[PDB]
């Protein structure tokens, strides 16, 4: 039977159709128009300017007006908030706690909500479910949780941790090549927006770099990611709240220091050329893999050692040298990398860019958004 | 040759006189007697035993004064003084003698911390003016960190915020002493080390490469780091500012210095001793002290951990201050987390050790070692003096 994925991004909705793994119809919202992937043919039409449940809408339309029958629609949503500690398929119970996590991602979960109401509106018959990032790190114990401050705000500010669904695709997928019922394993997901780490051990999360919010741990493309707590305390006194929060979170990490651009790629470039904005650049870099071989060090201690580090995402299954930094910095520990293998992977595969002899295993791994929805609805529906 | 070292505290001021490394004499100033009838006064210890002169309650400089006309009257000359300065900003890369420079230098440095550097700062003032042909010497507790490289030293944001907020570190008195005290039973210019400076009011952690700062664990402030006695150490850096938009800016800074850290989560004392205690005696605050000691241990291990993989390695992993030489449960908390890396630990030892003096408290076979060592706080700023001046 087939399975309707909705993939939500910040000026674009994309969708794919699957029938037993197999990819039936597809395509996207956003001269806005919308493009359509069907029998082998592309059909492009002209829109006006839509919001996300109205393009939802429209690709529902050309689905019906086609044939193409849909049993079942899966869902992201960023922040499930306390309540969600796993994925759901789709109720009045859901809905509602559903519609109590909106103040908590507001960039994020009330297009997403948007999307699955009009679903549930215009496809009564189908079964649906909700995919929630939060969800995987369910299994972080309270110490983990918790940051050093005196109640109420104690409760208040408990760490969540995202990414959820990409580690946990991952992991799953590296079942038949590892024995994860019994590994260490760290999984670095670096890419475009938001970057974090996950310590997991025997296939569970234990701790991640993430905290309350999408702000902390690694530094990312816009975002600072950790920093002397008292410095947005003394920022705030200069230009105030709101202020502070957005340059925080789309003025600073790599794009701040590089006074280049928000890509890593565009990074490198700079670097190697050389280059008018190389010095800036380099500091970027540096502070970039000081801050992430920062992070692996502390998860490691934290899981009691690491059998297996795993790269995913964009940045990590697609530049070499974030990879060949780290595994530099982490060399004393045991790992011996393969330049040759490291140097051309793109991560299209699963593959290990380490000598199958080094102590501690690299690989990289996929974790196709499309596919890990998807992967969900396996889960819980079996198919 | 006589050095007089004075140490500013919050009541009062203290001060002690050395000769070859041995206290001659040593006093406090602002002491009370619950059953002497009578008045405020400094008391002081030289030779045989004590002696009460009865004052006014004095703040520091005035104690500083009457100190130094003390030690005239009974024969003490002296031929050094030091004193010691917490934050030195940006200009102060060693500690340093005492000039004109120095002194306008010092000065700029007052609102970097409004309450210790003022008061460290008035001592020296009016030292100086009492003991005008005697060389003194200012010890700068973030000096030793000025190795520490910018990608080292810089928060991921933009200008002008970057360069306004750099990452400064603390302690570096304590660890330079350490590391120095270090040099006489292990090769130092060839070691990858990890001090912890576990203390009754700040914490932090330190890597070293060679005898030098590489990273550490404070940053612009002395908040940053390490889950601390009352402080929160590092966060979410999302929680400061929403906390703002609850209860204001002032009160915000006031919960993160004062009301955090093992004294927040235990609801119980800022005092570990007795956060284990009530663990142990399963007091009516049991789960909380038990959390809190749960947090620190986690937030300490992790900054381990990170900073191992920063200096690229790790042959010894040592304890210092209050904490560190006179808690065994943390540091066998601490060991059991980095077993892993090749730590074995003595556990006999570990239980009776007060680190009173340095010893490794892992067997020699012991791939990482371990051990304690002291940094009383007179020791630390007279053994600036010796590197300055040669006594």
């Amino acid at each position: 039977s087939n399975v309707l994925i909705f993939n939500v991004g910040s000026s674009s909705l994309t969708y794919k159709v699957f029938c037993s793994d197999n990819i039936v119809c597809s395509g996207k919202s956003n001269k806005p128009f919308i493009e359509h992937h069907l029998n082998g043919q592309i059909i492009k039409i002209e829109t006006p300017i839509l919001n996300h449940p109205q393009a939802a809408k429209l690709i529902i339309q050309f689905l019906k007006e086609n044939h193409i029958s849909i049993a079942f629609v899966g869902h992201r949503f960023v922040h499930g908030g306390s309540y969600f500690k796993k994925s759901a398929v789709i109720d009045e119970v859901v809905l509602k706690e559903l519609k109590e996590c909106l103040p908590l991602a507001p960039i994020h979960n009330p297009s997403s909500f948007g999307v699955i109401e009009i679903s549930m509106k215009e496809l009564p018959t189908t079964r649906q479910y909700v995919a929630i990032d939060t969800a995987f790190h369910s299994t972080i114990s309270q110490a983990e949780r918790t940051y050093a401050i005196p109640q109420p705000y104690q409760s208040q500010y408990l760490k969540f941790g995202f990414h959820g669904l990409s580690y946990e695709y991952v992991i799953n997928s590296l079942k038949n090549v590892i024995d994860v019922s019994h590994s260490k394993i760290i999984a670095c997901h670096l890419g475009t927006g938001g970057s974090s780490c996950c310590g997991i051990v025997n296939g569970k999360s234990f701790d991640t770099s993430m905290g309350n919010s999408t702000l902390a741990g690694l530094v990312m493309s816009t975002r600072c990611g950790d920093i002397d707590p008292t410095i947005p305390i003394d920022m705030i006194q200069q230009v105030g709240i709101e202020k502070v929060v957005d340059i925080l979170n789309k003025k600073s990490g790599l794009l701040g220091v590089s006074e280049l651009s928000s890509d890593m790629r565009d990074i490198l470039h700079e670097i190697e050329t050389r280059g008018p904005k190389a010095k800036t650049c380099q500091l970027a870099f540096d502070v970039y893999i000081k801050q992430l071989a920062k992070t692996i060090g502390g998860l490691m201690v934290e899981i009691g050692g690491l059998d297996l580090l795993v790269f995913t995402d964009q940045m990590g299954l697609e530049v070499w040298q974030v990879r060949k930094a780290i595994c530099d910095k982490m060399k004393f520990l045991g790992i011996e990398l393969d330049d040759s293998l490291n140097e051309k992977s793109m991560g299209k595969k699963i593959e290990f860019l380490t000598m199958p002899s080094s102590k501690v295993q690299v690989c990289v791994a996929p974790n196709d958004e499309e596919l890990v929805i998807l992967q969900k609805g396996k889960e819980l529906f079996q198919f």
